[PDB]
């Protein structure tokens, strides 16, 4: 008895991120809309221009978290109590929006999960490799069945949850993304108390008496140093919340910049800046979905017969749908690695020109076809199947989503109505012209 030919632990591990993702995207579906509301009120402050840069430095914190989690886990408390705890941090996060509060409880509401999602999620994907001996050939495929839940997760949620919102209000919706993760603690603490190995309860790699100062120092002196940091911002008068959001972008920003700058001071590191930035790119591309497309279908789209926090559930239907495709094809002269990252960001590049058409044909002051933002996320999702699809590059991969969100941070602040044409259109030429280049580019990178 197995769960897909693998061992039944995975199929806990499997419903856990599934709740997980759940939780996540459905909120990332009716956040911005929700901000927008708190705004047509007179409760929030702020632009939408501004609501939207809070969403992409949202995105980019949660991303840069997941980077420390394994650590944490490994060293100081375990990656189940991690798993555990971290879910309980997510869950109470959504509690908060689902309270009687407006605005208020937005910064408690995003520093929960943060922390939580940072926990959380690059430990469960280490639980899951738990399962495995080293000698197992079933690796590859269980991942692919991990994954394949990931993606449900974020596919029914902006269908529940958008639907929610619709019928019974932001508060009730934000509460269905609390009760999911709650579902997930259930299924995860009784189910892994079956098939979890008792040998993670504990860190693997725990603090020697040496290490416990020099560590206590470091994380002093980052914390001191962020905090002076903020205490010169408020005196010079660089006070406002774009001017913080800022200062995220630029701590994000830096931490790549600097592990290059440092390793770089034989020299391949060097060969993999292109790929760095090709993996930036994309990824400020794709996780404009949530920020940009949710605006433009919220405004140009006629979606007056279904909940427009819907499009969201495109991104991971066409993974699910590419994949069993893509599965086949690696398998059937495959490209090189540096080509991927190129064509993948060329598809990215096209999934914004392609938006550039409708309103350079119709105008934008009208509505267009939903099947718009369908071609959109179609190209785009060909696109991530070449650059994406675990171990030490889980870094990298955190590092360059969180990047990307950073950049998208300062890029989606220009998007408007008036704008919308000239933003799809140069960005959108703008990446593809960088895949050529990549092109060019791509010899070089081989064989080193
Ligand atoms: C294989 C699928 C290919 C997917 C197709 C994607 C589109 C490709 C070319 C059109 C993009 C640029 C559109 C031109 C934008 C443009 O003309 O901007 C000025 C405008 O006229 C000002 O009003
Ligand atoms: C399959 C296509 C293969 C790749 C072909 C690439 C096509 C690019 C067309 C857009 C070029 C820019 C033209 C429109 C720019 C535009 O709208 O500018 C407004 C004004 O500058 C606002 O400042
Ligand atoms: C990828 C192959 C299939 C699609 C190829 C893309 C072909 C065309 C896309 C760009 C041009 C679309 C037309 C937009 C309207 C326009 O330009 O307004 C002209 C301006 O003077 C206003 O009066
Ligand atoms: C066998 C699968 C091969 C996969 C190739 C699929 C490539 C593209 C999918 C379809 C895209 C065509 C849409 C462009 C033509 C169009 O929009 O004209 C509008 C017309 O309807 C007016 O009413
Ligand atoms: C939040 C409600 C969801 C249901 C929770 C059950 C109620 C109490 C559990 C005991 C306290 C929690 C201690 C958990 C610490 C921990 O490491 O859990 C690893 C777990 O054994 C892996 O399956
Ligand atoms: C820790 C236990 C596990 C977690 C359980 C999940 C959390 C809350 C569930 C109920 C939420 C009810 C929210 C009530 C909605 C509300 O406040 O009012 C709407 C508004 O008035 C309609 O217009
Ligand atoms: C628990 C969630 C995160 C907690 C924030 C801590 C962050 C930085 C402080 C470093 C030292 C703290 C670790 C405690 C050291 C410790 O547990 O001792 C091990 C060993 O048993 C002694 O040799
Ligand atoms: C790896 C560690 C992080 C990297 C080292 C960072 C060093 C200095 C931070 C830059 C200045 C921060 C202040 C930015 C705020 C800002 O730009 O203000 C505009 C706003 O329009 C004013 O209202
Ligand atoms: C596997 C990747 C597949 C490639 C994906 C890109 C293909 C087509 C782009 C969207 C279709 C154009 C939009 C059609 C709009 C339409 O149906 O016209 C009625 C509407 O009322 C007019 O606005
Ligand atoms: C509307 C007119 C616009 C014209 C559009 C033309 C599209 C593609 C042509 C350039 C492709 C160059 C790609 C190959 C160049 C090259 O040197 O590649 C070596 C590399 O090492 C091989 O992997």
């Amino acid at each position: 008895k197995t769960f897909f030919g693998q061992p039944l632990g995975l199929s806990t591990l499997f419903m856990t991120e599934m709740w997980e993702r759940f939780s996540y995207y459905g909120m990332r579906a009716i956040l911005l809309y929700y901000m927008w509301f708190l705004i047509s009120t007179g409760d929030l402050h702020i632009t939408r221009a501004t609501a939207a840069s809070i969403m992409a430095i949202y995105a980019s914190m949660v991303y840069l978290s997941g980077t420390i989690g394994g650590f944490v886990a490994d060293r100081i408390i375990g990656a189940r109590p991690a798993v555990f705890w971290g879910g309980v941090l997510i869950m109470l996060g959504h509690i908060v929006l689902a309270l009687p509060f407006g605005a208020s409880a937005l910064f408690g509401s995003i520093i929960l999960i943060i922390i939580g999602t940072g926990f959380l999620k690059p430990n469960v994907s280490t639980l899951v490799g738990t399962l495995y001996d080293e000698h197992d050939r079933r690796r590859d495929a269980g991942f692919s069945i991990f994954v394949f839940g990931i993606n449900l997760g974020a596919f029914i949620a902006p269908l529940i949850v958008g639907a929610a919102q619709e019928a019974a209000g932001y508060h009730v919706a934000f509460s269905l993304a609390a009760i999911g993760m709650f579902i997930g603690l259930l299924v995860y603490y009784f189910g892994g108390k079956k098939t979890l190995d008792p040998h993670y309860l504990r860190p693997t790699d725990p603090l020697a008496p040496e290490e416990v100062k020099p560590l206590l120092v470091k994380v002093s002196l980052a914390v001191a140093g962020f905090i002076a940091i903020i205490v010169v911002m408020n005196l010079v008068g660089w006070n406002s919340l774009p001017a913080y959001i800022n200062l995220l972008t630029i701590v994000a920003i830096a931490i790549p910049v600097f592990y290059f700058a440092w390793m770089i001071s034989h020299l391949r590191v060097v060969s993999y800046i292109p790929l760095f930035i090709a993996a930036v790119l994309f990824w400020a591309i794709e996780e404009q979905g949530s920020v940009v497309l949710a605006t433009f279908a919220a405004e140009r789209v006629d979606s007056s017969w279904f909940p427009v926090s819907w499009f969201q559930s495109l991104n991971p239907l066409f993974i699910m749908l590419y994949t069993p495709f893509f599965a086949w094809l690696w398998t059937a002269n495959q490209p090189s690695s540096p080509t991927k990252f190129a064509v993948g960001l060329m598809f990215a590049g096209l999934s914004f020109l392609l938006m550039a058409i409708p309103g350079a044909l119709y105008g934008t002051s009208g509505k267009v076809s939903p099947l718009w933002l369908v071609g959109s996320w179609a190209l785009v999702i060909l696109g991530e199947m070449l650059i994406s699809p675990n171990s030490q590059m889980m870094s990298m991969w955190f590092l360059s989503s969180s990047v990307g969100s950073a950049l998208n941070a300062q890029l989606v602040t220009l998007y408007n109505a008036k704008s919308e044409v000239a933003y799809f259109s140069y960005f959108g030429l703008g990446s593809v012209v960088l895949g050529i280049v990549l092109v060019f580019l791509s010899k070089r990178i081989q064989g080193l």
